[PDB]
């Protein structure tokens, strides 16, 4: 499994949320944040943990809908998870073996 | 090494905060976010030796549950070395 | 590549934003956090840079970010897979 975290532009959150939910990612989590690539500006960061196969699908689903063009679009990082656990479960996803 | 991160109910945070406390886990980084599993949420960050991550992630699990949908996500990362600003301490994951 | 991230004294920001300028490192996220050593308003700053810039990234914050007193925090080194430029679609891979 992987963390697909990307930095964005404020007012493309809601295409970026909407070309999840298409998709079939849901679940997400979103921070408030400053960034640069000369002032810090107002950025979104929104990460979401997926399984291996589906990073690919992920990323062009975020480039897709939070694109312009211009300088300031943005990073996507895609970081290991070794183990992704539900709270209300205690259920602990995992790549096997 | 380890970074454990849970993304929990914002009234969870001291529950947590002394269950990892309980266990000899102090050092934590908390920021304000939003989700969905968009609602007001916590998340918490600790990073520990790799040994300890199951008993980390337990407490966790234990002090932030309800039951109920929205209780969130705990996710383990790999840290591959942690600096200590004050020292220029640098621990390194064994190898 | 490898995210260096670093959870520092909000004054210092700065300091280490010039720091990292100075080294040709621009890029960079910052958040607003609290925090706690081993919770007090606290300045998270992530850089994600190349695997041979990393010691270069880490001694421009240690030396911009530190005070010699209990609370200058801590800065992690995690790794990144892939990095992806959102304007033109071009990914870096590990």
């Amino acid at each position: 499994m992987k963390m697909v975290v990307a930095v964005i532009r404020p007012e493309k959150l809601e295409c970026v949320k909407k070309a999840l939910e298409e998709r079939g990612f849901v679940g997400m989590t979103v921070t408030e944040v400053k960034g640069r690539g000369v002032d810090l500006l107002q950025k979104t960061k929104v990460e979401v943990v997926v399984s291996d196969d589906a990073v690919d699908e992920v990323v062009e689903a975020i480039v897709s809908s939070a694109r312009t063009g211009k300088f300031g679009d943005g990073r996507i990082f895609v970081i290991p998870v070794e183990k992704s656990v539900k709270i209300r479960t205690g259920d602990e996803e995992v790549a096997a073996a």
